[PDB]
């Protein structure tokens, strides 16, 4: 029903309190790689099967700049990638499906730019390609920094797992 | 290229730029460093006859990510096991004696089909080098798998990492 979420909405999700116990949670800091969801719907997008647009605000004091790497700070790609998985999981829970979320993998992933600590904002664009009903979603995603496209991922997969679902 | 294993302190020295020198490959420091030790690294043998790395990360409930991922449902993030494999392929490139800073370039298929719970003992990475290209930029292509206490849980085909004597373009 709701098409945008604030950081507090996301934190409430991370405690299990948005979609309920046993259903999809975002991670909490410092794994949470999203500050807000600017748009989420289940129509339109590249494939007509939905879209998310999310943001993460950047400043030099974010933890990962210190350790990755000393004398050469850059946001880790894996974390931008996980953002995209986090977002596809959120989608599944937001649609009203039950169960806990797990990334199942992707096809191609490409990194061709970087998020430096002089950046202002990272934006994720996720396009849902298919939902299969175990319940799972396939999407493409890109990551951008102050307007500039830097990562891409094809065929991101996230599944949801109930009481009766095992890895 | 002489040394075929590294301790955690070797890896921490690498992370400060002090194993391979300034401007060459570094591992990340904690809490992004996802390896405790490299048990075997060589540039012959492996699946493809072009080299192999075997590395370990020790698991205990205390590791930071278990608290936040997720509350009431701790599990190691897959992205971090993935990054371990990139981190390792970068180390290989520096260990071969090439210059420049490392950047993950991407991969083909990745599959997650198991998980690391905080009751696990040890995660093990096995990386097989498929190709190193030295033609203009220096880069590596490898397959990898991740295992937890003997059980294979992730796979990655076509991991790519490059070295850059000049990243300024990105
Ligand atoms: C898909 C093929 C073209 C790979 N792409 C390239 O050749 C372009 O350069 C790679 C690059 C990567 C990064 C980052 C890596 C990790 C965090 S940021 O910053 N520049």
């Amino acid at each position: 029903k709701q098409h945008a979420f604030t950081r507090e909405d996301l934190l409430r999700c991370s405690r299990g309190e948005l979609f309920g116990p046993g259903n999809a949670q975002l991670p909490a800091p410092n794994m949470l790689m999203i500050d807000r969801i600017v748009h989420i719907s289940d129509v339109g997008g590249k494939y007509g099967k939905g879209e998310l647009v999310a943001e993460l605000d950047i400043n030099p004091d974010l933890w990962f700049f210190a350790c990755h790497f000393e004398g050469d700070p850059v946001m880790p790609g894996c974390l931008g990638l996980d953002a995209m998985w986090q977002l596809v999981g959120f989608y599944l829970g937001w649609q009203g499906n039950p169960g806990r979320g797990r990334a199942l993998g992707s096809g191609e992933v490409k990194f061709f730019g970087q998020v430096l600590p002089t950046a202002k904002k990272v934006t994720y664009n996720i396009h849902i390609k298919r939902t299969i009903n175990l319940v799972l979603a396939i999407a493409d995603g890109t990551v951008s920094v102050d307007g500039r496209e830097i990562y891409s991922a094809e065929g991101l997969r996230v599944g949801l797992f109930t009481s009766t679902d095992s890895f």
